[PDB]
């Protein structure tokens, strides 16, 4: 039983989850004059086909949008790898109020929330669950949202989540291309990382855009109104679902620009 809350919440994940307090952690705070250049990576590329949108689910924690996977229809290239990874999730981490958010972190500067695309190396393994808890099985995009002017491009999202209110309900989600929901530059960071919540396996390189998107007051109010209770019990919202930094413990975040 792991949550947001105070009881169980990131700061005792590592009671069931000892990995919590391992090497390669995440989120983390990304200091820019400590990040190293790299002229080996190469740009990021993504190529979504929209028919493979599925369905958006309440987890109770957050709310996820999930893809079909079974084929390379949706894919991500490019960047530090040399495989290609299979898209298969989309979804959102957000805070209490506009002040705080997002997971990552950069030059201690904390955003609003933070969109994470998420895709399994199908080059080496067969399926998410084997790729789960690889070194090299996991690729995730994070983008940090900054409060402002209200993204349009969030619009089919915000709109679907009247559907999904409590725990454990979910609807169809299709027809959708989430590159539409990438910043218009892809310059990024890159560092060995974890799932940023349990079982926070040690198996994602995160690619971390250095351009961040706008989300206005309102629209993060409509992902802190998604209730974490199930049906017909007290509505408990969302209000929070990020976890803090983490330390590098000799990581080193490397730049493409
Ligand atoms: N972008 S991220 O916030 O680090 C991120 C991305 C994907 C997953 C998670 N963590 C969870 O889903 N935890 C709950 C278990 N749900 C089942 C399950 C699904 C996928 C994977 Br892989 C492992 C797994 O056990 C976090
Ligand atoms: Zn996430």
């Amino acid at each position: 039983d792991w949550g947001y809350d105070d009881k169980n919440g990131p700061e005792q994940w590592s009671k069931l989850y000892p990995i919590a307090n391992g090497n390669n952690q995440s989120p983390v705070d990304i200091k820019t004059s400590e990040t190293k250049h790299d002229t080996s990576l190469k740009p990021i590329s993504v190529s979504y086909n929209p028919a493979t949108a599925k369905e958006i689910i309440n987890v109770g924690h957050s709310f996820h949008v999930n893809f079909e996977d079974n084929d390379n229809r949706s894919v991500l290239k490019g960047g530090p790898f040399s495989d290609s990874y299979r898209l298969f999730q989309f979804h959102f981490h957000w805070g209490s109020t506009n002040e705080h958010g997002s997971e990552h972190t950069v030059d201690g500067v904390k955003y609003s929330a933070e969109l994470h695309v998420a895709h399994w190396n199908s080059a080496k393994y067969s399926s998410l669950a084997e790729a789960a808890s690889k070194a090299d099985g996991l690729a995730v995009i994070g983008v940090l949202m900054k409060v402002g002017e209200a993204n349009p491009k969030l619009q089919k999202v915000l709109d679907a989540l009247q559907a999904i209110k409590t725990k454990g309900k979910r609807a169809p989600f299709t027809n959708f291309d989430p590159s539409t929901l990438l910043p218009s530059s892809l310059d990024f960071w890159t560092y060995p990382g974890s799932l940023t919540h349990p079982p926070l396996y040690e198996s994602v390189t995160w690619i971390i855009c250095k351009e961040s998107i706008s989300v206005s007051s309102e629209q993060l109010a409509q992902f802190r109104s998604l209730l974490s209770n199930v049906e017909g019990d007290n509505a408990v919202p969302m209000q929070h679902n990020n976890r803090p930094t983490q330390p590098l413990k000799g990581r080193t975040v490397r730049a493409s620009f």
